[PDB]
């Protein structure tokens, strides 16, 4: 007899990624970023990696990632969208989730008009099945099936971003909030 | 005789508050906020505590504090820089002259919130150009330029996990780089 314990949060049916396994994946991604940008000569002030964070849900991912990137010797400067002369500089766009990729595609092609030295993308949650156009992020922290999630910046009607984990809400959450007139 | 160990950062003379030291104070502030908003019936979706974060340096302090508030049963929704009838908590990374924070508070009281308070990570009392007091303060700092935990020196060093004081050679070297 399989014993399935109840979800840790009384508002969710399942926890997909905890804060701990998110950070460890990010410490792995940071090492790759530190290796790839090794030949770019990144220094604070003189030549930092321009982190372009896509508001709003990316603020949690951006806060943890730049501190983790700093542990691996990757100096950064942050910019928020939805800016700054990125001409000649290295740009790394950060999104909390990558679903249809229509937003990330428009932002990347926009920043390339200013001609940066290079430009890649790092997403915390990749939702590959929900894509409308072909798009691959250079760096992906974790992958999720085609199910709506919240937490770690991701929201449901601007709420539950504070959930430290990426979880799946109960259906009763949507109807209890739908019944509110 | 007295010996002073080297700072753990090659770019800083001093480390004022560490990441763990800030988090401990933030959990202490979170317990007070949960007590002050105890009878407000805060709840996700229906009536969350509207967090107004003052870009840019506050994004680190906003990401950490918002999660800590969740641990203490304080549901929040984030805004970055309507609240009519909602409780508002303005978050700012550092409170120095208070000119920016006073204008934001007075701009938000136009929409008539249920209540509005302020929470700053770093309070710099001796820097005020006008009298102003934040309801919640994580830590205090003397009148000295600091960086880290979102605070920047020319858009850099925000990623430093602790609130440190840069060496004068950092200002001098970057200053002679024109
Ligand atoms: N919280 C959350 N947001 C998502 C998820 N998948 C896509 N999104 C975001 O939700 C928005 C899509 O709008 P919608 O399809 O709800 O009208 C986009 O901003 C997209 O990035 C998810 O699984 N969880
Ligand atoms: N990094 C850092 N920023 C500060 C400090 N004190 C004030 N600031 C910020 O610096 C700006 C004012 O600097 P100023 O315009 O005088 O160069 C304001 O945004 C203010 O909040 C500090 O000690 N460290
Ligand atoms: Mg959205
Ligand atoms: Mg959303
Ligand atoms: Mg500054
Ligand atoms: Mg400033």
């Amino acid at each position: 007899h399989h014993m399935e314990p109840a979800c840790k949060y009384d508002f969710a049916t399942s926890v997909l990624f905890t804060e701990a396994e998110l950070h460890t994946r990010m410490r792995g991604v940071a090492q790759r970023i530190a290796d790839d940008y090794s030949n770019c000569n990144l220094k604070p002030l003189e030549n930092p990696l321009v982190i372009v964070s896509v508001l709003k849900g990316s603020f949690v991912f951006t806060a943890d990632m730049v501190r983790i990137l700093g542990d691996f010797g990757v100096p950064t400067r942050v910019e928020f969208l939805r800016l700054c002369d990125i001409r000649g500089k290295h740009v790394l766009v950060l999104e909390d989730i990558l679903d249809t990729a229509l937003t990330l595609r428009e932002v990347v092609d926009s920043l390339k008009k200013s001609e940066p030295a290079s430009i890649k993308t790092l997403v915390a949650i990749d939702k590959p099945g929900g894509r409308k156009i072909p798009f691959t992020a250079e760096y992906v922290v974790a992958d999720v099936p085609n199910v709506f999630v919240v937490g770690y910046g991701l929201d449901y009607d601007q709420s539950y971003r504070e959930v430290r984990d990426v979880v799946i809400l109960k259906p009763s959450v949507y109807e209890t909030w739908g019944k509110e007139l």
